[PDB]
């Protein structure tokens, strides 16, 4: 727990190393108190992937759930604790629960109104992709090279085009590769 906990993946250090979709789930949950089922587990699965303990999962979901009052605890146990504990076979299951990579990422149902999960390089609009990578210091070269790619449905290499100009097709595998070169 010592680099991975439920404060730590709010870190500007952690969360520098994670892909578009991380970080608009990250967002989401930060705005909104909140995510929808899609966006509860690839999160959740991405970070129990990246490190993160049943205890310090629990503390991160219902911390992130309940802030600002947007819902009292007892809500959140009576209505998400079991989904996160089921996530983590606390609740003595044995499903699979390993980490979504991008080709489960993509083959979910596409993001409607108030969801955050999936591809950003897929759902978001060229000029919302366009202000984001600005925001990560990509030059309008970079951008059209990142936007071309999109526009060709290659959205895992518009992905490795910004992990590379920020420096099998996995979140976590983003994950890992940039948190190494913090090392
Ligand atoms: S290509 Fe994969 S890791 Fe990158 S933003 Fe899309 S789903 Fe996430």
């Amino acid at each position: 727990d010592d680099e991975i906990n439920a404060q730590s993946v709010w870190s500007e250090e952690i969360s520098s190393n994670y892909p578009l979709c991380i970080k608009n789930l990250m967002e989401g949950l930060k705005k909104n108190h909140h995510l929808r089922y899609y966006g509860r587990q690839q999160l959740s699965l991405f970070l129990k992937g990246i490190g993160l303990s049943a205890d310090e999962a629990l503390k991160f979901w219902s911390e992130a759930f309940t802030r600002n009052g947007n819902m009292t605890m007892e809500k959140f146990n009576k209505e998400y604790r079991l989904s996160f504990r089921h996530n983590y076979g606390l609740e003595g299951n044995r499903i699979n629960y390993k980490p979504w990579d991008c080709h489960t990422i993509l083959s979910k149902p596409r993001p409607g109104r108030g969801d955050y999960h999936g591809c950003p390089f897929r759902d978001w609009s060229h000029e919302r992709l366009s202000a984001e990578l600005r925001s990560m210091k990509l030059t309008q070269a970079q951008i059209i090279s990142v936007l071309d790619s999109c526009q060709k449905g290659e959205y895992t290499i518009a992905c490795t085009k910004v992990f590379e100009m920020t420096h099998i097709a996995h979140p976590n595998l983003y994950f890992e590769r940039s948190r190494q070169l913090q090392k």
